[PDB]
């Protein structure tokens, strides 16, 4: 298990622009197009991506193209952002993969409201840490999600991704 397969598994795979669970426009492996509500717009951000007329639909490599971007941006937002980079440093490589999987998923502007649990992770109080986490709008609207991530922070295993 490494971080591409844990987000493939979290985020699946879909060739035509559909609606994530916050009901905005994505394609591939979890890859937000726009928070606008217009198709169209999200028709115009896909072909800007890609670098070609899609017509909503991709393929596969270029579905893994847009994802290999996004896990080296996330990656590389952690390391510039001044309140994540000390805890990703402090971490093992498991779970630095679970907070990988948040940024990805969330966002620094997500991450951002996670302070005091990057706190207690940093300090290494897992099960402090997994409660915490738990008290989140994130983990009441992703809940299957937000406990297969939390558990990977409580016990620095992928034992939640095992059977997937
Ligand atoms: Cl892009
Ligand atoms: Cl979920």
């Amino acid at each position: 298990m490494n971080i591409f397969e844990m987000l493939r598994i979290d985020e699946g795979l879909r060739l035509k622009i559909y609606k994530d669970t916050e009901g905005y426009y994505t394609i591939g492996i979890g890859h937000l197009l726009t928070k606008s509500p217009s198709l169209n717009a999200a028709k115009s951000e896909l072909d800007k991506a890609i670098g070609r007329n899609t017509n909503g639909v991709i393929t596969k490599d270029e579905a893994e193209k847009l994802f290999n971007q996004d896990v080296d941006a996330a990656v590389r937002g952690i390391l510039r952002n001044a309140k994540a980079k000390p805890v990703y440093d402090s971490l093992d490589a498991v779970r630095r993969a679970a907070l990988i999987n948040m940024v990805f998923q969330m966002g620094e502007t997500g991450v951002a409201g996670f302070t005091n649990s990057l706190r207690m992770l940093q300090q290494k109080r897992w099960d402090e840490a997994a409660v915490n986490l738990a008290k989140s709008r994130w983990y009441n609207q992703t809940p299957n999600r937000a406990k297969r991530v939390i558990t990977t922070f409580r016990t620095g295993t992928w034992d939640a991704y095992k059977n997937l």
